[PDB]
């Protein structure tokens, strides 16, 4: 992960960072078992809650932290540690983590011309999920 790739990803992310709700929707759609861990959304129709105030509040927190991480590449270890601390006890699995990744990338491919940032994003996400998977 070198500066050229970091700048590419951060330029790419800047285009979509104002749409937290959309990104969280894509994740929940890729894997409903992630959605079922939120007491506030479990048992509800994703298409119906996507435009409510609770969804936006959650989305802003979750994508807000992801935004922190993208902004500080590559010095992400401390934040990954915090992530593991809050999520390890919720029983998040590797399967779910990989569906989060798949959902995010599906979002990016449907909303931007992703072809030019694809390798840089690959490097970033392989590094990030690489660290998470070493810790939980
Ligand atoms: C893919 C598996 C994941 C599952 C099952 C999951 C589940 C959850 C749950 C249950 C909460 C608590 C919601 C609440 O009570 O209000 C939460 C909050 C949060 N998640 Fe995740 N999450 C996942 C992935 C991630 C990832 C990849 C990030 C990195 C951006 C992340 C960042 C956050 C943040 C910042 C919060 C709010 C702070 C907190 O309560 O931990 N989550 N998530």
């Amino acid at each position: 992960l070198s500066a050229d790739q970091i700048s590419t990803v951060q330029a790419s992310f800047d285009k979509v960072k104002g749409d937290p709700v959309g990104i969280l929707y894509a994740v929940f759609k890729a894997d409903p078992s992630i959605m079922a861990k939120f007491t506030q959304f479990a048992g509800k129709d994703l298409e119906s809650i996507k435009g409510t105030a609770p969804f936006e509040t959650h989305a802003n927190r979750i994508v807000g932290f992801f935004s922190k991480i993208i902004g500080e590449l590559p010095n992400i270890e401390a934040d990954v540690n915090t992530f593991v601390a809050s999520h390890k006890p919720r029983g998040v699995t590797h399967d779910q983590l990989n569906n989060f990744r798949a959902g995010f990338v599906s979002y990016m491919k449907a909303h931007t011309d992703f072809a030019g940032a694809e390798a840089a994003w690959g490097a970033t996400l392989d590094t990030f999920f690489g660290m998470i998977f070493s810790k939980m």
